[PDB]
């Protein structure tokens, strides 16, 4: 009866707030059963969480601090849980039998060996790690394609909008990233919502002076909040929509939507459109990831749309946030030149952070790293091509880096 | 796999909207084979439609135009219908086995009378009469119990809206007008949108002095018109979505929502919101529950939410619409009284229309009648139900009438 889940990256956003529905859903009944959390290098944090949850599994990344877990956890009466470190670690656990559901909130480019690993053992793969969709969508697509039980199930928020607007009656004789989604979905649009970000009001001249401080100053992480004031986070996320629901890049339209109640529509064949809203909140899309095709009930505030009183649409402007027109391009162009774009954004993106570029230039070495990428055959067996995408990966990182070292 | 159907109350608004996306649907691909139509006096517009569309039926309830439209039918070559007439025209048209959804587009308190062959033979029903529901919901309800292959498939706006934001895997598990339908589709609560008709901004002063003139001059029939301007219409709504979907009185809201994109929202336990949107629309309404649980193409104008731009929301004010309180205490009561409260309100409707009553003497006659009403013993016999609702129908009417002509 009980959802056997792992979650991956536990300590971070995705991870706490996963663990804190699964807690508030598991009071009375037994729901779901914790049975691993695995971490970077956060032990005290994973501890705490051990404590509490006491997972068959623990494993931490960094193997540094594996003997500081191993002591901390002896403090717990009664349990002997398997501790684990590492990438055999989570291929242990990716490999456990007791293991039906994970959560993958690990962040970057990382995220995505895991969640090969979990597709390979073919479990349900609630992904909120939208870079490994666009650094290796088309690779993901093969692998869900040989591991015939494996499913993505998508947390983005927009993505589980837009999933939650199908009807399942239809998702379930496909399965996310499959070729033919969209047609076997009658989908023929997607509205990919946005926030629009704190720069969305700016004019040209003021938006060229903005810094990281002025993006940094709804409470999110870095990384994601400076994708968010650039618009390069919905740039990731047209892509990811494109992978995730087969969907054609001329039939994704960006609609920035700056009360975020409405998370994304479909409009199907017919021109009916669903859309999915609440109030801005992850708990939705994890809880959805783990109990689709069902809902179980939850104690969240029930959206008050007349207290919300107005809601507004608007299209971005492509002048002020070119990120978007990068990431359609590298879309469109296909073969790598996604995982080039989210490389060199990698670097972009942290270098603006860090108030070593300006805002203009955080497109412009994308740009610069997307036009001087050559296109490469796809390597035809998985291992080969997983090998591939990194290569290419690192190139397109080192890139944007000699760019900006170049350039200044 | 041609879906054959037949339109009942061909020339109507309901009736010729249908035929309208019918045949558009068909020259996109040849989807649909209208088999029937069936109409009350319209012989010379029936004969034009015979001509498109080859019906093998057609049926014309007043016996006093029958031969005439033998006659015309007569011109068009190469075509032999089946020309029938009355109550007993009906009865042969539901009981074909070529027959498999039927759509009901006759008004008033008269659409039941058909819905319940319709029922009889087993087919899916696709019913726009909101008032056939609100004043026979048991009776439906007994006699969908008995049919079991029978399915009332909902055309009301709001409610189409409603059924198409669920998953159809569930919807499968049950029907509408099912006890148990809200928690098998795991429902928690409605948002039913509405227009708010043309007095949203008026005070308690000018509403005592509006007249009809001031509630017609969104162009639809009178009555409903009339509906739409004190929201009793959206009071029967509410019944309908009690009727419907089995939800709670205190799980219905009515929201104004004065663009009228948003055609209404469903809450599932999750509190995950998922709504319908369209430009104001009979043509989905009508396409879906000849479709469902499919969607087929059409060439409708999509809709552009950053032209729209801008969507609002309110709470209706009670004090300046007593009909919406009227309607949730007739729906909470149960029984019969939406019954009495549909008949009443149909004479009401028509005193104000016809200037012989203002604005709150609607309200005021509408209370009345349900303050003089007793609950009944509810026969379980489907014949001796159908006889009380026709009765407790006839004495509100004339009860309604009584107190108009006391008071005046
Ligand atoms: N937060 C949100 O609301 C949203 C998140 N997402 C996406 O979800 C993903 C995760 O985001 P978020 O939760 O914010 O990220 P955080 O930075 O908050 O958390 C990252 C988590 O991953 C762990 N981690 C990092 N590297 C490894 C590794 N090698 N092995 C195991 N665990 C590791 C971290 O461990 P440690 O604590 O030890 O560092 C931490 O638990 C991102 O791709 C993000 O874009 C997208 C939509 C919304
Ligand atoms: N369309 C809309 O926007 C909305 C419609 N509705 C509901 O839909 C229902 C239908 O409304 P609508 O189509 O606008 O109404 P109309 O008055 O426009 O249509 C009436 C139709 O019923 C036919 N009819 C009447 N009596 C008989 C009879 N005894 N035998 C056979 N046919 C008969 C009429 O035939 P004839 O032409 O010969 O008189 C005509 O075809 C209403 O109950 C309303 O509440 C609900 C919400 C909005
Ligand atoms: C504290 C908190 C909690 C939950 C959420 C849910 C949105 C999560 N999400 O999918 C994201 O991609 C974040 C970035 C995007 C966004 C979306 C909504 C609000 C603000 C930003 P955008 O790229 O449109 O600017 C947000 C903020
Ligand atoms: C010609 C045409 C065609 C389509 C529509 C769309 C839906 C109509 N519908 O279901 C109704 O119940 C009508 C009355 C209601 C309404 C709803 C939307 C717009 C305007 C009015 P309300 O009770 O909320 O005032 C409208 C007008
Ligand atoms: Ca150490
Ligand atoms: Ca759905
Ligand atoms: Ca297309
Ligand atoms: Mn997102
Ligand atoms: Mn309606």
């Amino acid at each position: 009866k009980p959802i056997n889940v792992a979650i991956f990256g536990s300590t971070g956003s995705i991870g706490t707030n996963a663990l804190n529905i699964i807690r508030e859903c598991n009071k009375i009944e037994n729901v779901f059963n914790v049975k691993a959390l695995y971490v970077n290098k956060s032990v005290n944090e994973l501890y705490e969480q051990a404590r509490e949850f006491l997972p068959e599994y623990l494993c931490i990344h960094d193997k540094s601090v594996y003997e500081e877990l191993k002591e901390l956890v002896k403090n717990i009466k009664d349990y002997k849980p398997i501790i684990l470190c590492g990438d055999e670690g989570m291929k242990e656990i990716c490999s456990s039998n007791s293991i039906d559901k994970i959560v993958i909130g690990i962040d970057s480019f990382q995220g995505l060996y895991s969640t090969m690993y979990a597709i390979m053992n073919n479990k349900i793969v609630a992904l909120a790690n939208k870079e490994s969709i666009v650094s290796a969508g088309f690779f993901l697509k093969k692998l869900l394609n040989i591991h015939k039980n494996a499913k993505i199930i998508p947390v983005d928020s927009e993505h589980s909008a837009i999933f939650q607007c199908l009807d399942n009656n239809k998702v379930l004789k496909t399965k996310c990233l499959q070729d033919n989604f969209s047609k076997i979905n009658n989908i023929n649009k997607i509205f990919l919502c946005s926030s629009g970000g704190p720069f969305q009001n700016l004019t040209m001249d003021e938006l060229k002076n903005v810094t990281s401080e002025n993006a940094l100053k709804w409470k999110m992480g870095k990384k994601i909040t400076i994708d968010s004031a650039t618009m390069m986070n919905k740039g990731l996320e047209v892509i990811e929509t494109h992978f995730l629901f087969d969907v054609d890049y001329n039939d994704i339209e960006v609609i920035v939507h700056k009360e975020c109640i409405i998370h994304s529509c479909v409009e199907f064949i017919d021109k009916s459109v669903i859309s999915q809203m609440y109030y801005p909140d992850m708990q939705i899309p994890i809880l959805y990831s783990l109990t689709w095709p069902d809902r179980i009930k939850t104690n969240l505030k029930p959206l008050d749309l007349a207290q919300v009183s107005t809601l507004t649409f608007h299209k971005p402007s492509l002048e002020h946030f070119p990120c978007i027109k990068l990431a359609y391009q590298a879309g469109i162009k296909g073969n790598f030149y996604p995982t080039v774009l989210n490389a060199s954004n990698e670097i972009a993106n942290n270098l603006f952070l860090n108030n070593k570029i300006k805002y203009f230039d955080i497109s412009s070495i994308i740009s610069q790293v997307l036009e001087s990428f050559n296109s490469q055959k796809v390597s035809e067996n998985s291992e080969d091509l997983m090998k591939q995408i990194l290569q290419i990966h690192s190139w397109a990182k080192d890139k944007a880096t000699d760019i900006y070292n170049k350039h200044n």
